[PDB]
């Protein structure tokens, strides 16, 4: 539109559960909303142990029962340059915030919250890690309301 | 129970090691010479950033320590770094923060000993120790980490048998 695009990273810790999940639900939301010309997302993880890998079969499971798209989606690992390139970092849990801010040397990390921060209320901070609970389907519910608010902040605050 | 071998070591983990992590090595070193396992445990503590490196605990930590008569002497912070992983049998982390900033450190080395301090209080929730530089909270600080430090020294009383 006018301007440059918005990029949208979403960070977890193996990069197969959470914020693969979160970056299809994201991009199918602004997809929806006619903004895939204006607002673009990916996902990474703090961890290298899944580096190259599709998501989890937990996330394509349920990404599969949304009728979501994640074709051409695998494992990468965040960077330090991925701070300086997106324009929001948006990490599931307050692990992979202390991971974000301690590789950005705690300098310039504004730019760098909890999907949760953006859903008032809200009686949970962080988005479990289901590699660990087992439970998809919590997860999947917390980052479709947390995308659904994440994104109408950004539409709120860039238009 | 056991000098009988080689010493058991502890690095307390938070922020600036100014606050949390230095009252938690004190309290945590004071407790283990308590049941008389000063020729066993070794404590010590490191932060995640490098602002304070070099300083004295926090005033508030200084004074907590004088209430409950434990000493600091020579504690000055320090910033953690990757030999520290391979070197401490335990990490003990302030909060939920620090274990990711330790993740972020690790690259290929084990982090399976890299715990939050409340994670030994089964269960209490809250899980995470308040930050005082910021929250201004000394008081909860030091009930946080006096009963954390308690079921931390059991734990370990347990695992390693003494
Ligand atoms: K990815
Ligand atoms: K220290
Ligand atoms: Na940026
Ligand atoms: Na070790």
């Amino acid at each position: 539109g006018r301007g440059s695009m918005i990029s949208v990273l979403f960070v977890c810790l193996g990069n197969i559960c959470r914020s693969p999940m979160a970056e299809a639900i994201f991009r199918d939301l602004a997809a929806k909303k006619g903004l895939e010309g204006k607002i673009k997302a990916d996902s990474a993880g703090i961890g290298g142990w899944h580096i190259g890998n599709p998501p989890h079969e937990g996330t394509q499971e349920i990404l599969r029962r949304e009728g979501i798209s994640f074709d051409g989606m695998l494992a990468r690992q965040v960077s330090e340059q991925d701070l300086d390139d997106f324009d929001y970092i948006i990490a599931m849990d307050a692990e992979n915030i202390g991971s974000l801010r301690s590789m950005a040397g705690f300098k310039n990390t504004s730019h760098i919250k909890r999907l949760l921060d953006y859903v008032e209320d809200s009686d949970l901070a962080d988005v479990p890690d289901p590699y660990y609970t087992g439970n998809f389907e919590e997860v999947c519910q917390l980052i479709k309301t947390g995308c659904e608010q994440l994104l109408a902040s950004i539409q709120k605050e860039k238009q």
